[PDB]
This record gives C-alpha cells, structure tokens and sequence, in this order.
C-alpha cells in the first residue's frame, strides 16, 4: 500500500526514461513527475546514462525545487554508485522497483504517454509526420512541457503548476470506511486524497497512510 | 512594475568556463527576479528563440520582453517568432538602464554562481562539457530557490507565490430548510458525496454532492 504517491508536492517523484523516435538521433527523454502535483520535467539525451540522469534531476530541481525522495527502476543509470552518491549529496531518498507498470512507476508511465501525445500533435501540426528536424526539437519539447504544466489536464480545475506551488493538503480528513480483504467495510480511517483511481487513507489509531482503490472507500456516517 | 510574467529582460553574456557553448542567453523576470539561462555556440536568432522557448517552459508566457538592438533580436524570424507567441517586444541601446540594467546584473550573479560551483567541484578552468548542463541547472536552482540577502523572499516565492491550502474552495450547502447556507469549504469529493468543513466551527460533515454549490 506504500505506493509511491506523495500527499503534497516535493515528497515523492517518479523518474523514467522513454524513447521518442520523433526526437532522433537523441531520442531518449528523461521524464520525472511529482507524484503529488503531477507537474513534469523532461530533458533530451543522446544516451541513457548516470551522467544524463544527474543532469536531468538537477534540471527538475531547478524547476520544481528539491524533492524528498525519487522512485525509479533497477536501471543501471539509477543504481550506479555514481548516482547513488549524487542523490546522497542532495539528501534525496531513492527507491528502486522494477522496469514495468509495477506499483512505483505507473504515474511516470502515464506521464510518458501524455508527453508523447503532446509531441505527436505539435510535430504533425508543424508538418513533421516523421522525425522532427534536429534544430526544432528543443523548442518543440519545451512547448510540450509548457502545455502539460501550464494548462489544466482536463478533468482538473487547476493546472499542474498551480497544484505544485499552491497545493491543497488536508490536515485531518473526513472519516471513511475501507473495504478490507474480507470484503467488509471497516471504520477508523480518514481520507486525505480521493482520486478517480486511487484514494489516500490514514489510519486514525496509527497515523499510517496507505493508498487504496477509490471504490474500496466510502463516506463514514 | 510588480507582477510576474509582465516584463522580461534578455541578453547574452560570454562565459569561457562554458566553452564551447560559451554564449549564455539570459532572461530575468523584472518582477520576481527569477532567472533562466541556456548556453549556445553562437549568438543567433534561433538561439534566442530556443532560449525563450525554454524560459517559457520554466516561468510561463511573458507579456513583454526587452532586449538591445542586436541582430538576433531585430531579425525577421525573431519578430515573427514573438508575434506567434503573442509577446510584446521592445529593444534599446545595449546597456540602457531603462530595460537592460537588471538582466545585466543577472549576468554577473549567474557568472559568480558558475565560478563558485565550478571551482567548488574542482574545475578551476573550463568546466568539462559533460558536466556543464548540470552545473548550469545547479546555478539556476541557487539563484532562484535561495534568498539573495536583502530580500526576504526568494525569486520562486515572488514568481509562484507558494502556499499550502488546507481546504478546497468556499461552498454552500442546502440545509433541511431548502436554504443554501454559506460558511463551508469542500475538503474532498467522492462516491456522490462531498465532505465539507465549517470555517467557523471546524465541523466536518458528509453532504450529498447534489446539495453542494460554489460560493463567490
């Protein structure tokens, strides 16, 4: 249940590498998403390396501030003594899951899709149904980052950038009931975040926070 | 002229420590004092365009930008570029205090940071190319996320005015009398119910979503 999802900005980040053929020859995009505000940072790289990753996070930090922890996968660029020491110097905790849709890399997985679609739209919009000219990649990538952060993601009233600097973080949370394994509804929990997919619930007696499927929680009354 | 994203000052500045791409494009928001920098091989039109695209992805779209009268700012591409971005562009004589003094000071602050970081990492001369990108980002992080000295607010604080909201927007709830009473704020929505907190009694109750509405 300790899913990598922060309750507020700068608590938990998810970083990843995604290939975008449209941006070749340097088609590697390093992507990071603040699991709480959902804002994202992307940089272009010609190769998946520890050096690239370090350069990438330094950029994200410059943009979003210093996070408390970053979740990634077992990739060598993340587990290298070099990066491990880099994180340590920045005082940023690190956790590695596994390359996939495993609880700990899903949010950044979706961020890749979003980023990729935005790119395809700006690419075809400029007539580049194929590879984007090398000299127009930077700007186009920035245009994408801009759109994704400085413009609500539809269902949301507020934009990511809005959620990042001026977040809403409840101090207590209304009481709820969660459907325990037995399929029975249990009292004693309060919800702090209730998304379409997942809800964050804290235990009233242990102050433990866990994320559960939104349909396993209902108002307590 | 308080107000972020109102007026920006942009210029180039030479920094040998960043060679080959030793030409740094510099922009500073005249209200928040936030600074964005990108390195380039040569001062051109596409360069400023790349820089502004970047600076925008970082700080947002500006209303107007000021520069000197160098070719890269007064060319055809650049003017059309800004027009497409819908950004007002003014020029002036290089150094003109009117609208170049602040970015000029920005130049020096940037360079000082670069020196300190570079030397601090054992680079007394040209900083290795592979490490330039990160150092540049580290500089921006310091210049924008840390206080200068006099000012008690950091550029990021002036630019984004961060704060932590502890409740949703003000709402009104239909009571048993059919009336819509104000004084409540939405905490969380779910399962067709809205959890509202009274901003007077701090009382928190669950109320059917249908009996909830905004309150200006």
């Amino acid at each position: 249940g300790v899913n990598p999802r922060g309750l507020g900005p700068l608590q938990i980040w998810q970083t990843d590498f995604t290939l975008e053929p449209r941006m070749a020859p340097r088609s590697w995009l390093a992507v990071t998403v603040d699991t709480a505000s959902s804002a994202i940072v992307v940089t272009q790289h010609g190769r998946v390396t520890s050096v690239a990753v370090q350069h990438h996070w330094a950029t994200a930090i410059a943009v979003l501030g210093r996070p408390k922890a970053i979740k990634t996968d077992n990739g060598s660029c993340f587990t290298s003594k070099s990066t491990r020491e880099w994180l340590a110097r920045w005082g940023i905790a690190h956790t590695t899951g596994i390359p996939g849709n495993s609880q700990g890399q899903a949010m950044v997985e979706r961020a890749n899709r979003l980023l990729k679609d935005r790119i395809r739209v700006l690419a075809e919009g400029d007539g580049f149904m194929k590879r984007i000219p090398t000299s127009k990649q930077g700007e186009l990538l920035a245009k994408a980052m801009y759109a994704l952060n400085h413009k609500e993601r539809g269902e949301n009233t507020k934009t990511p950038i809005q959620k990042h600097w001026r977040p809403t973080v409840l101090t207590e949370g209304p009481p709820v009931k969660i459907r325990i394994e037995t399929g029975e509804w249990e009292k004693g929990w309060n919800v702090l975040v209730w998304g379409r997919g997942y809800a964050a619930v804290k235990n009233r007696d242990t102050d433990k926070v866990i994320w559960v499927p939104s349909r396993k929680v209902k108002p307590d009354i």
